């Protein structure tokens, strides 16, 4: 095949996305073993499903796994009645999520479950794939003629041909894995045949970051979560935490191969340690080094111009409401709280009013780092550790390093309830999770 | 001093830069040797005039030479009758050019003799200095944040402690020497202090190109010889024919020592050899590389975001006439002609109306590069040997290879009789010039 895999793409006809989807145990090879992993559509990771705005998705998920489980529209603007956090899907038993692409929406987001309790080892064993929302912006110039490839970046544990069960550490933690994967591949070459590169980026890890940086190249960041920035930003690297996605240029400066790397990054995960009197809980420190994908450039390489400008952001409307969310956590319990309480679904946190703006305030007081994802509504993140942010995009997750506060503009947008959790999926899991209605 | 060495700055005060200058062979030290050179205010380069528009500036000129002399304030659109190309200063005596600066104006100029069938030799003993046009848009961050330094790029070849005096076969090529200097000084080291510089380029040599590049590093052009550009342009490379000035951004990327060299070019200067028949002409190829200076990027270093516009360039009206200059050659005459016709003062070559738009086409149809000056009037390169250029801005210089047709927009503006000609400058002296009278 390619020697660049990438997901199958499903495209939209007509105006219509209609497919039928199982979750299924499936036997795969996958980095040169075979293993039975969990997927979507018989593959790891999921088919790609590509739409436009105003495009209708009419997906069923027949359940074929012994658990029950359902779907997250990541990242996408539409009712909590279709994108139910509380829906559960049984065991041999289907279900059709049905909606319309909104209007204004480009980018990349992604599917994977969302029943509390159970996400971690799901997600871990396979269960993601990604969506893509065209723009009218992908047919400027300097985009079209870019080769644009999506970059899956998602880390797996094997354990007798199986996904690896979680420990107890790994509840605390978040678990991540050895196999360092992209699009499902380990260190795969991507043969660039243009010189500017268009690359969709996925953090699909349960708990894994991702420091990128190409060897002797910058990033220029086009887009975040959910949707383009209003210009192209030049980053010397990009974090990119779980459920986080992004799109860059690379501009190819010679010939020769370089190393797309995660560099090492310490998300504040612990260790045990026994010295004498002990036991106590230790730093892990940084993660090792990692090579994602090896990058070869063409003869000659003449990149584009840099588009000059992308997608306005839009004014937003003065704010209503100031809100204080506060992160802290019971590492040796692996219990994680906001605002002092863990999840229930039956309580509700906040309560807001549609088409509003409010100002939330998050604030990490723990020591790990903590992905905070808002379902529904997408954000602007104005600053984070007191710092501004560089650009204004839409975004839904938004990490916070220990001790810093992001401060985010959240325009309501569909009535209904919906969930704010950390996106380090088993912290959601033990109950870092909280209920938004929106009247 | 400081590490790199800069002509000293001449700045307007109260809006008069009033000065007098001596034009006067001067014992120097240059490139470690000791010389007479022909300099003005006792120095090599000159001092370099710093002006904003509608400045006034009051020059008297001694000429100190033992030959008559003038100056050509190369690039400036002043009138010809300040700017007089068929004035002569007698030794001995003086003369006081006074213009106001223009108010739509900014960029690098520079003057330099222009006594015809003398300006080969004075300029290559040392008769040159730059003028800085100060514009509001230096004001802009980007730009006022940057290190700012003007590099005069012009060689030199020494005999008994003096300028080399010209051969036949300098009069035919256009004179180069083997000391290929910056600022008078050989390879300087540039210590940056900060990651972005701001690099004012000239091209003061007789004949000499400079085909630059920085190594590991783009260059990004913000000005043209005559004004800036409307946004930055990237370029691998940046080629600078004699009389050529540019305005560079350079981005420092990471510490080291990068080298800024002046590239092989063949620019079709001609040697002669004798095999057996002969002697017949023969190419002597490209030139070989020189390093100009050494650049150490500073600790760290984090460059700002580049300018995302600069000036608009102006909208001309629609053009009335249509020129075309055919450039020819007798190299083993060492003649020099425009349309089968050497220079003659007494002679009108082409009538045009003021406030008028013309388009010239000018064609070399000699072997050599022929850098083409206009005086009084800059113009608007449209195009050179078919291909669009990429930018616009005012130049008052145009490179042509062998063969090729540049085709200018030149606005007709101040009123009075002016010349075009070579800008290597032998071929100028030899009688690569005509005569344009604006009425
Ligand atoms: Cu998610
Ligand atoms: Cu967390
Ligand atoms: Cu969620
Ligand atoms: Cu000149
Ligand atoms: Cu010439
Ligand atoms: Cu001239
Ligand atoms: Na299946
Ligand atoms: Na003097």
């Amino acid at each position: 095949g390619p020697s660049f895999p990438e997901p199958k793409v499903v495209r939209s006809q007509g105006g219509l996305l209609s497919l039928k989807l199982s979750a299924t145990p499936t036997p795969l090879a996958i980095a040169g073993q075979r293993a039975t992993l969990l997927t979507y559509g018989g593959s790891f990771p999921g088919p790609t499903l590509r739409v436009r705005p105003r495009d209708t998705v009419r997906l069923t998920l027949e359940n074929r796994l012994p658990e029950p489980t359902n779907l997250h529209w990541h990242g996408l603007p539409i009712s909590p009645k279709v994108d139910d956090p509380f829906l559960e899907i049984p065991p041999g038993e289907s279900w059709t999520y049905e909606f319309t692409v909104p209007k204004e929406l480009a980018g990349t987001f992604w599917y994977h479950p969302h029943l509390h309790g159970r996400v971690a080892p799901q997600l871990f064993a396979g269960l993601l794939g990604a969506l893509v929302v065209e723009s009218s912006l992908d047919a400027i110039p300097e985009l079209r003629e870019a080769e644009e490839h999506l970059l899956v970046l998602k880390d797996l544990a094997l354990q007798g041909g199986r996904p690896a069960p979680h420990t107890p550490m790994d509840w605390m933690n978040g678990k991540e894995g050895d196999l360092v994967l992209v699009n499902g591949a380990l260190r795969p070459t991507l043969v660039a045949q243009k010189a500017t590169l268009r690359l969709r980026l996925l953090n699909a890890s349960n708990a894994r970051y991702y420091r990128l940086a190409l060897q002797d190249h910058p990033l220029y960041l086009i887009a975040a979560d959910g949707g383009f920035l209003e210009e192209p930003l030049e980053v010397s690297e990009l974090l990119l935490a779980p459920g986080e996605r992004a799109e860059v240029l690379v501009r190819l400066r010679k010939e020769g191969r370089f190393l797309l790397q995660a560099l090492p990054y310490d998300r504040g995960a612990m260790g045990m340690m026994d010295m004498g009197g002990m036991a106590h809980a230790m730093p892990q420190g940084p993660s090792r080094p990692e090579t994602l994908l090896y990058l070869i450039a063409p003869k000659n390489p003449k990149p584009l111009p840099l588009p000059k400008a992308l997608s306005p952001f839009p004014t937003l409307p003065a704010p209503v409401v100031t809100r204080r969310l506060v992160l802290t956590e019971d590492m040796m319990a692996a219990r994680f709280f906001i605002n002092g309480q863990v999840f229930d679904h039956r309580r509700v946190d906040l309560k807001g009013q549609a088409q509003t703006v409010e100002v939330w305030e998050v604030e990490n007081q723990g020591d790990m780092d903590h992905p905070f994802h808002l379902h529904v509504h997408p954000f602007q993140v104005l600053s984070v550790g007191g710092r501004p942010f560089p650009y204004r995009a839409w975004k839904d997750v938004v990490n916070l390093k220990a001790g810093e506060v992001a401060r985010l503009l959240v325009p309501l947008r569909e009535k209904g309830r919906t969930v704010f959790h950390c996106h380090i999926v088993e912290h959601e899991d033990r109950g870092m999770m909280g209920v938004l209605e929106v009247g």
